[PDB]
């Protein structure tokens, strides 16, 4: 009776990781192709999933790292939503800091996001004008001369500055959606999607 | 590519139908259990899932008909929660819809537990001093001896009455987790928790 409680909690686990893997994948995909309802209601999904694990592996970690980051940049526009209890950190300013934590390979892209996510991070308090939220999102930032140009930028309150458009918030979009095409290929293997996708070859 | 996106949407909908059932038995086995946090966390999890699924079968239906049964039960004494759009609908009324909207056959077991649910529904109004709500529910529900002893409790204002003692609350959760039982044993056997137990068993 304790020895099948204990079988039964343990294949709920095995089951929830698999749950995990999958929605990580089905989030990917929305962010992916810009299908916003589907992000919205995966990521709800993928939220009580994660409430019902207890130990995580380090690629379960991982993962839900993933999950974060892409509903932070999701969120990015999105001033009024507060992702840490510190109430003053920004939605880009709580993705650079998950960002920063994944386990992954610091390569060139790695890098070129970070930058983006960085500008946008100023750039979006601007738009708003919130002039004095982004020399604040600045100094947490911050923590040479790429660091110069925004502060004149912020000091000058040009809002719809050139600087912007170069490194714009479309550019992060699309650089990040490079990422999410490498975490799709990797994950598409997942024992839960390898399944479904074969019943529904076995019926074509 | 839109026959890929249109095989992988094919494939998600699979896949959330598995996930589905295994939340299902996830649900019965915490009701059965009494492992009240356990049942919250997992009807958030078979929620969000649920308003993932578009196209549903005849089982589909009702596995969701069982998992908003048990969660009325579950809530059947917090009078301020409001499960359908007429307000005015109590917990435990609502279960009763349920109950008789199932695809299931009538056995002995449904009738008694469908007359305990009746009874219970106008003792939590009692047990709360809610007198005329207990009034308001007796109409709603009945909708002839059965019927003429609840009105004169009510009636009396008989809010600890040995009728509601011989078919109590416990009773009415007894008879309803028999019933949970058989639907525990007909969906082991369902993809994922029959997978999840086969790795668990491997590793032993
Ligand atoms: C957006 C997806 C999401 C993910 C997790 C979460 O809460 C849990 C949480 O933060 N951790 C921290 C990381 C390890 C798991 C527990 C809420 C929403
Ligand atoms: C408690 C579990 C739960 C289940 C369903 C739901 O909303 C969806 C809903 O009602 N239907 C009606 C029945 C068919 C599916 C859509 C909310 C919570
Ligand atoms: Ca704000
Ligand atoms: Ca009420």
């Amino acid at each position: 009776e304790e020895e099948d409680a204990g079988l039964v909690a343990e294949a709920e686990a095995v089951a929830a990781g698999w749950m995990l893997d999958f929605l990580c994948l089905s989030l990917c995909r929305a962010f992916r192709d810009g299908r916003s309802e589907d992000f919205r209601r995966t990521r709800n999904s993928a939220e009580a999933i994660i409430h019902g694990l207890s130990s995580l592996t380090a690629c379960q970690l991982r993962t839900i790292y993933i999950c974060q980051f892409l509903t932070r940049i999701a969120a990015g526009k999105t001033l009024d939503a507060q992702f840490e209890n510190d109430e003053r950190i920004t939605p880009l300013e709580s993705a650079l800091m998950i960002w920063g934590s994944i386990e992954k390979e610091h390569d060139k892209l790695h890098e070129e996001i970070q930058n983006l996510i960085k500008i946008q991070a100023i750039a979006v308090c601007m738009e708003n004008g919130n002039f004095k939220e982004a020399e604040e999102v600045f100094e947490r930032i911050f923590g040479m001369p790429f660091k110069s140009k925004l502060l004149m930028i912020i000091s000058q309150k040009d809002t719809f500055h050139s600087f912007f458009q170069h490194f714009s918030y479309n550019h992060m979009m699309e650089k990040i959606k490079s990422y999410v095409n490498y975490v799709l290929s990797e994950k598409s293997s997942t024992f839960l999607m390898k399944a479904a996708a074969k019943v529904v070859e076995s019926k074509r």
